[PDB]
């Protein structure tokens, strides 16, 4: 098999594999409190409900998929001087996937993957030296990378990516190994990290038809995360925003509010096409703003289903919403806006439901936020405020560049950074809060990083669900995924050792880099 094709498979799996990405709908996005209300999200992550099969999704898909493909291709190219470019890229991507896996599970098989679990500390130490080494192996006098949805075989961009991952991993270790973290951070900057959006690491995905048939599960060409956001039952189980994320945007007059979020009446949509959704966003926002003490917009708290805070439509005389609802009722005489008024709860915008949405691995926006925080920590002479503002500007540019959202204007941006909550503070602790809150908005698109970074930074400060719905496996938001149960009866010693190193093993037991 062509080594570049194995690289491509591994790349496309990250957002392309239905069997993998459902972990984000069920758990990750609940834990990060970006999404809530969809049965699948609330029932699992929203109720702190352990399910072996669901928690094992990364393990059971990334190992026999990406990790196996990369390790096989590495074995095939390791002694071939003509193939050093694909060799180097494969080694870098193996680190990327390895880091995902340890950030889910902690100690993991890695060295002997495709035999004890490697310690998370040893893995992170290895990532730095491995990324340095691999980046130095690229050579103009060797064969091209012939298949590569990440960088199209652009060697310079691969080097920049490896350097930038080191920057991420350094900030991850900022609490647990401060001295090493600083050293590695400074080294990464010296080698050269992403300097603009041109250097973004985003997987190109293909426009494919929505399908949830058995054959679709084998296909990784399209963005499966976006497909799951749309759902196999769009008209009754869409992606509702969690209150936490909605309020961060809306209460701060974030210009991204109407880019990321919409209000849709979905009764008349085509399930197969996604056409025919009625967008009432502008009328809903205008009506709430004109009538602040009226109950217009309804929200879904962490741990709630969409039907827990059952809304009520109360027609407001002369309002833009009354006018639009009247237009809908003219076109659909039997339509009753009060019958299923969950359309008054914000949903993910259509821009984020497209199969050709990118698979975001790492962005220049994030590099800005990393450099801002490192300045706040005293690690560098970088201007924290400058990098903070550059990060926000880049995060807003991202929505227009990759998702076809309306460009956030200079006027809109200036108004946003003048907001009291957003304007960079003078106290380092607030500054850290601001940087990581902005990162959390950015990382909506990149759920694994959203969860890793919120666990590390502890900003935003997320409150565990407090609702009438029972929490099944503990009160606090989980801080890891459990090992597959089958590892007990397959890697008895390795599995048992890993749990023993933790102490009181559960999904409430912090990972090594997650310091209380
Ligand atoms: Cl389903």
């Amino acid at each position: 098999v062509n080594p570049s094709s194995q690289l491509s498979y591994a790349e496309l799996q990250i957002y392309g594999d239905m069997n993998y990405v459902d972990v984000h709908r069920l758990y990750t996005y609940a834990f990060t409190q970006h999404l809530m209300g969809c049965w699948n999200t609330t029932n699992y992550g929203g109720q702190h409900r352990m399910d072996d099969n669901e928690m094992s999704r990364p393990w059971n898909n990334l190992y026999p998929g990406a990790m196996r493909n990369l390790t096989d291709a590495i074995e095939a190219t390791k002694d071939d001087g003509t193939q050093v470019n694909v060799y180097a890229a494969l080694r870098i991507f193996r680190v990327y996937v390895g880091a995902l896996l340890t950030d889910y599970y902690g100690d993991i098989p890695f060295t002997e993957a495709g035999p004890k679990y490697d310690k998370q500390e040893d893995l992170y130490r290895f990532f730095f030296s491995e990324l340095k080494e691999a980046a130095g192996l690229f050579d103009i006098n060797a064969k091209a990378i012939t298949s590569d949805p990440l960088f199209g075989g652009n060697i310079a961009e691969w080097i920049t990516f490896a350097n930038s991952l080191r920057l991420r991993y350094a900030m991850r270790l900022s609490d647990v190994l401060p001295d090493l973290a600083k050293t590695e951070f400074v080294a990464a900057l010296e080698d050269g990290v992403m300097v603009s959006g041109t250097d973004d690491a985003c997987i190109k995905h293909m426009n494919v038809s929505y399908s949830f048939g058995q054959e679709a599960y084998r296909d990784i060409r399209g963005n499966a995360m976006a497909k799951y956001f749309y759902g196999n039952d769009p008209a009754n189980n869409p992606s509702y925003l969690c209150q936490t994320f909605w309020e961060q945007l809306y209460k701060n007059n974030d210009p991204r509010t109407t880019r990321l979020c919409r209000f849709y009446i979905d009764d008349f949509m085509s399930i197969s096409t996604g056409d025919g959704r009625i967008d009432v966003t502008d009328a809903v926002l205008a009506t709430q703003a004109a009538n602040p003490s009226a109950d217009v917009i309804y929200m879904i708290a962490p741990g709630e289903f969409s039907w827990d805070n059952w809304p009520s439509y109360t027609d407001i005389l002369g309002s833009p919403l009354a006018t639009q609802i009247a237009e809908i009722q003219a076109a659909h005489p039997d339509y009753n806006p009060g019958s299923n008024p969950r359309w008054l709860m914000p949903k993910l915008a259509g821009n984020f439901l497209r199969s050709d949405n990118p698979g975001i691995l790492m962005t220049y926006a994030e590099v800005c936020f990393l450099r801002a925080e490192a300045a706040v920590l005293g690690w560098t002479a970088d201007n924290a405020k400058d990098f903070y503002e550059s990060g926000i500007r880049a995060a807003m540019d991202l929505l227009a560049t990759y998702y076809g959202c309306s460009v956030v204007t200079d006027a809109e941006f200036a108004a946003y950074i003048a907001e009291t909550s957003v304007a960079f503070g003078a106290v380092a602790e607030q500054q850290k809060s601001q940087i990581n809150t902005q990162a959390w908005i950015l990382h909506f698109h990149n759920p694994a990083e959203a969860w890793a970074n919120v666990r590390r930074a502890d900003y935003p400060k997320l409150q565990a669900p407090n609702t009438k719905n029972p929490l099944i496996d503990g009160a606090d938001i989980p801080v890891r995924l459990c090992y597959p149960i089958k590892e007990e009866t397959y890697s008895k010693d390795a599995y048992q050792e890993a749990k023993d190193r933790v102490g009181d093993y559960s999904w409430h037991a912090r990972l090594w880099w997650d310091v209380k």
